[PDB]
């Protein structure tokens, strides 16, 4: 029925030079005199210290180019790990798809999208006087580029979902489930059959809607036939899905998305890794002032946005169609 | 050194 797959060990990104870049702190303000023009009229003033100005001002710009190829390599890697939502239907077939390991910095992270990644390089003056007032111009290009580059521009970002336990989206109807499928899609791309599952509960599942999981190999189960799917996690009801998954659930991880917003949402847990996925209708008001795991998300036209008392967390969000998914399952089927 | 020095010093 199936092909093998031979698990080749992954190609390695250019990897981001995580350190510590130190930035020496502008010059004291010096006080200048005023020339004293008996002293002027002949022909510390202001050509030395405007030379000393374009001396910080030659290692600032040395110091933007190291600070500028921090970024460079660190989206380098972030666009090696976290591809566009359509070259990952020429990845199933090459040497690269079931390529994350646990190992690997990677691993059960979801692309959202692309937002402002924060440089996790440090950036850090050495700024140890006490309020010293500094000078007015090298001071203001220090704090010019201690606030627009130390901030990456719209980059992929990371949904991980192995310390979150439960990726419970509001909004749309159906927009939802574009980013949805969109991240469900990025997680059955990289990883094994073997290194994760995906279950679903839905009431019209059949329907060309959530159907296109029927070709996906992470439905199965170990040593169970069914007639022509091998377990089909893709079932109407949430607790039959329970006991559907009550041997599997007792680490192969999982990933659980859910389509009512009734029927007992989260009748699974509350796992000790098992990942659960929901869509609700409205919003909590007042939540206690939610867990860092266990977020809030809304699905606008582009913008994904989290819930933190709007704090977008997606400027451009990144929605799969239907058919594409499809055709990235039936590409996915031929192999295990 | 001049006064307009100290006088800068002084403010």
């Amino acid at each position: 029925s199936r092909l093998i797959f031979e698990h080749q060990r992954r190609l390695t990104p250019p990897t981001t030079r995580k350190g510590t870049i130190t930035i020496e702190p502008p010059p004291q303000l010096p006080r200048v005199v005023p020339p004293s023009l008996l002293r002027r009229v002949l022909p510390m003033r202001t050509e030395e210290v405007d030379a000393e100005r374009a001396d910080y001002l030659r290692y600032l710009s040395v110091v933007r180019d190291n600070v500028r190829a921090h970024a460079a390599e660190q989206r380098a890697a972030l666009e090696w790990s976290h591809p566009e939502p359509e070259v990952l239907a020429t990845i199933p077939g090459t040497r690269r798809q079931w390529e994350r390991d646990p190992r690997d910095r990677d691993f059960l992270v979801l692309r959202a999208g692309r937002h402002d990644v924060p440089l996790d390089a440090a950036l850090k003056v050495k700024d140890t006087a006490d309020e010293i007032d500094l000078e007015p111009v090298a001071h203001s290009a220090l704090r010019g580029l201690l606030d627009v580059q130390r901030t990456v521009r719209d980059a992929p970002t990371g949904l991980d979902v192995a310390k979150l336990a439960r990726i419970t989206v509001i909004g749309e109807a159906d927009e939802a489930r574009a980013a949805i499928r969109a991240w469900i899609a990025q997680a059955v791309t990289w990883h094994d059959p073997t290194m994760l599952g995906v279950a679903l509960a839905a009431p019209d599942l059949e329907s060309g809607d959530w159907s296109w999981l029927k070709w996906l190999p992470h439905v199965d189960v170990p040593n169970e036939a069914d007639g022509v799917g091998p377990a089909r996690y893709l079932t109407t009801s949430t607790a039959e899905l329970r006991e559907r998954l009550a041997p599997a659930l007792a680490l192969k991880h999982l990933l659980v998305v859910l389509d009512d917003p009734d029927a007992d949402p989260d009748d699974i847990a509350r796992l000790t890794g098992v990942t659960v996925i929901h869509r609700t209708t409205e919003l909590p008001n007042r939540e206690q002032y939610p867990d860092p795991e266990r977020p809030i998300l809304r699905v606008a036209d582009g913008r994904i946005e989290r819930w933190q008392v709007w704090q977008p967390c997606v400027d451009v969000a990144d929605a799969m169609s239907a058919a594409e998914a499809a055709h990235i399952a039936r590409r996915l089927s031929r192999w295990d």
